[PDB]
DNA sequence: TTTTTTTTTTTTTTTTTTTTTTTTTTTTT
DNA sequence: AAAA
């Protein structure tokens, strides 16, 4: 039966072995048939075919029925002795072979059989892998070409994720999309920002390989963080995109005895976010060069054992507080970005002040719920995501934003405590003083750091080569000795320092040739 | 059925006995069956036959055909009675076991006892121990002899791992080579230098015993570095190269009750390399001399028992910042290499300065999972590493270079604390200058280390020593309690004062003659 | 306070059992 | 038609 089967759904039922070896079978399912809400036209994993045994003993035995009455004409129409004994034995034996398809054993025997038939080599390494695919609760949605195009028929693509997020093409007349484009538009005044971020945020969709970014946005509180931020992950769902934690950059370089599992994060899904902390915290430098570039990234989680992926995910970073980032190498402070908020929500409006507005709580306790809001949302971003593709090719670095890449600048002149103090606490001496060797220079900024800044480790040796490439470079000597001293420099302790752009008519969505 | 069946295919399957007592087979592919992409010509693993069951159903099958035709034929003849009568028992007696062979609980039973007959004894062990051999994605390639041997056909190595890289005879004239070559040599202007990294790097691919050499090359940043470092792992693969992590060259020593899984790496593995992480971290001169050595390494892993084997792989590292070696002997120091970068890479060019290029992200971001690129990557390596074969007789210390093995026994000159602290604090005795009881040096050293390089602890025995070792033994005297007295020393505590080659046309990859 | 973390690794499954047997109708009485 |  197992050739009679797979002539039955040669089209509906793939099986493949997993890493474990155990034998899964996969189907497609079809509209109007029982199933869950949100899979049609997508494949979906299954361990014990029902179809399957249900096909067997019920369609199946149709054919049962025309073979009988096929052997009934033959041994009906007139013949010799011979021929007529041998369909009676032919009849006989299929007669008590027949009943043998409604057995349990027989069943389970038949579909072991069968599923040597069924493999397809290669099928669950090829699942998802095009990224330019992706399952939707109304069927699957493709970006290669513009505009993007949606599939509710047969097909052939492997795809197996999806999000229950059913898909419309961008209406700007949806009463819930103006409500958005209003919200959104009040969130960020500056255009530039508005189009840039929008744009950044449009390519979490895509899941292939990404620019190196960093987003991190500041500020005071009650802002527009966590509304959006949040809100583009429940779009996502859990499937593409996922909820990090800050310990992953803050904690040290744990040992290889430690299975640190939140590294196998970010497998396939295309958007993580860290959520607001509760304390200023000091970044350790790693997990942050090989958690912004595209390259391959590996580690175990739980005992298993070291594996190798591809990280293509869009991160974004959003706190109260304020970061700690202690470096100047062009490898990082380059692939980073750094916006603050400057609008603020309270209960009471004050008046004449653009900067500040009315709370609205109904944002954050409903409307994330709501499956209009998230439709619209989703055609937004396609329609975002679209616009980038068309304009700038894909090229994230390519847009122009003059707020930005200014106040980025802004931050990286901020997070230097060594040349802050520099300015602090040495002065030009023009005589009377000493060479001061090298280790005081050290050793003051070491505590001043402590004193200032936050008390942490620091090694001697390192601190010397920023000191060459500080501005006290010219004031920077030799010694007989070999040594490196300084000149020209007082010392201090206390405060003693006496020792003598535009806006869119109605549409901003719309958008200019020119960046607006 | 079995000893039919193993006369039928004795040369595409092999049953061997794994470590956990499990029987498992092994299949020779063969072109123009189902295979996953670059298998061909190489024997794959597998745990349930299926091939086999098909085969058993499917060819098999008309075999018994042959019988029972044979049997007709001989019914056909007209003899006597009592032979007749054997015969006609003969058919019906088959007949009913015609059937069987398509009997699931049968066909298992029968792969069962076939088990015996397909196993081979010492073929696990021995696959792949022959160094020689590489799995390529178009087949098996013979580095024996010169040239390499490309086998696309029937053969008898037992191979079971590869790399799914397409190889192609080198030719200069590909645009992807050129482009290569020309990008490696604006990487590194040396070409002395240039030819001893690329003889190096090119015997990754030997998987056997190797030279125990540690090269380390550091620069200040967006250098020629994490470029060709991640493009010869990714062009190896995972099967013969792995990533490893710095922790493991800084941790200091994790006692019983490890889980020890990185150290236990690099079965097989010939290529290890470390990305650039942390900041200027320290050795302890550990995890080096075992990581160096060709000689056996045991270890355990999770659930698992403390296996040894021969650790071989061509290793390299590379940082931004600076290391911390600490020791002096000999044997260490020796199997040590250094190098240091002389360019920079940034968006902004200096003209007039040859040590300062246009860098292009898209050597990064892109031409890493391009496979036309990583082909002539391939080709460039073996013909380098023939090159080497025909030159040096497989040796890597014979090959002259002027450059390294002297800015290598410079960079030893540094890290070596003592000879500076000797020379900076330290000077001869004028006069009214005592004996200094003993090891009150090294006492003062200890802070002075302390202040100017790293916080650390100390032991005043090994310490003792390498005073005699350093300058300062002439300058030590005897004492009637017979201990080592300091004579002839200032012991300062001030820092005011002492208190009295060439390059070819345009082919360097032609490796110019023998001088080069 | 930081340092070992202590508990996560180890157990503990797993997964037993159905397999079959019998019958078996027809053949043989 | 009942027993192997
Ligand atoms: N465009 C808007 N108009 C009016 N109210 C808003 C708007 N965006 C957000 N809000 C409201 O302001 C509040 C901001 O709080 P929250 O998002 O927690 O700020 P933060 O994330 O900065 O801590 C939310 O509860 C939300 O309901
Ligand atoms: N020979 C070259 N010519 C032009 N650009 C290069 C060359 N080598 C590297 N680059 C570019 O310069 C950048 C250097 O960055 P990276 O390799 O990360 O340096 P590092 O590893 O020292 O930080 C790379 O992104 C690469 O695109």
């Amino acid at each position: 039966i197992a050739k009679v089967i797979y002539a039955m759904m040669g089209n509906k039922f793939v099986v493949d072995v997993d890493s474990n070896g155990k034998y899964v079978w996969f189907e497609f399912v079809l509209p109007g048939q029982p199933m869950n809400q949100g899979e049609i036209w997508k494949w979906r994993k299954e361990v014990n075919p029902d179809e399957l045994h249900i096909y067997i003993s019920e369609n199946f035995s149709r054919v049962m029925d025309r073979i009988t009455e096929h052997i009934k004409y033959h041994l009906s129409q007139p013949h010799e002795s011979n021929i007529l004994n041998y369909y009676k034995k032919l009849l006989k034996a299929f007669e008590r072979s027949k009943s043998k398809i409604f057995n349990d054993s027989f069943k389970k025997g038949v579909i072991r059989q069968a599923e040597f038939l069924f493999r397809q080599r290669s099928f669950i390494q090829t699942l998802d892998t095009n990224p330019h695919l992706l399952g939707v609760g109304n069927g699957v949605l493709s970006i290669e070409t513009i505009p993007a195009k949606l599939i509710n028929h047969f097909h052939e693509h492997p795809i197996h994720q999806y999000t229950h997020i059913c898909y419309v093409p961008f209406n700007p007349e949806n009463p819930w999309t103006k409500l958005l484009l209003n919200a959104l538009q009040d969130i960020i005044p500056e255009l530039d920002a508005r189009l840039w971020i929008m744009f950044y945020l449009s390519t979490a969709i895509f899941r292939g390989l990404k620019e190196a970014l960093m987003l991190l946005w500041l500020g005071g509180g009650c802002n527009g963080k966590t509304f959006l931020m949040r809100l583009v992950a429940m779009v996502l769902g859990d499937h593409y995109a996922s909820k990090l934690n800050i310990s992953l950059l803050t904690s040290c370089r744990e040992t290889a005895e430690k299975p640190n599992s939140a590294f196998m994060r970010l497998k396939g899904r295309g958007y993580g976010y860290f959520e607001e902390t509760n304390k200023s915290e000091v970044l350790n430098t790693s997990r942050l060069k090989e958690m912004v570039n595209p390259g391959d990234v590996t580690a175990r989680e739980l005992n298993q054992k070291q594996e190798s992926f591809q990280m293509t995910a869009t991160m974004v970073a959003a706190s109260n507080y304020n970061f700690i980032i202690d470096t100047t190498d062009h490898g990082t402070w380059r692939r980073l970005r750094h916006y603050r908020s400057k609008v603020k929500f309270c209960h009471n409006p004050d008046p004449s002040n653009p900067y500040e507005k009315k709370e609205d709580p109904r944002f954050i306790h409903e409307y994330i719920m709501d499956p209009d809001c998230q439709n619209a949302f989703f055609s937004i971003l396609v329609y975002f995501w679209e616009k980038l593709q068309k304009e700038y090719n894909g090229q994230i670095k390519k847009v122009f934003c003059p707020t930005i890449e200014s106040e980025t600048e802004a931050y990286r002149k901020s997070q230097d405590t060594l040349h802050r103090f520099i300015t602090e606490r040495v002065v030009e001496s023009p005589s009377a003083e000493t060479v001061y060797n090298l280790s005081e220079v050290v050793t003051a900024y070491a505590e001043w750091y402590n004193t200032n800044i936050n008390v942490k480790r620091h090694i001697a040796l390192e601190l010397s080569q920023e000191l060459e490439n500080s501005v006290l470079e010219k004031y920077l000597q030799w010694s007989p000795n070999k040594t490196r001293i300084l000149k020209g420099c007082r010392i201090l302790h206390k405060f003693e320092t006496l020792q003598p752009i535009c806006e869119p008519k109605n549409k901003w969505w719309e958008w200019s040739p020119n960046p607006s």
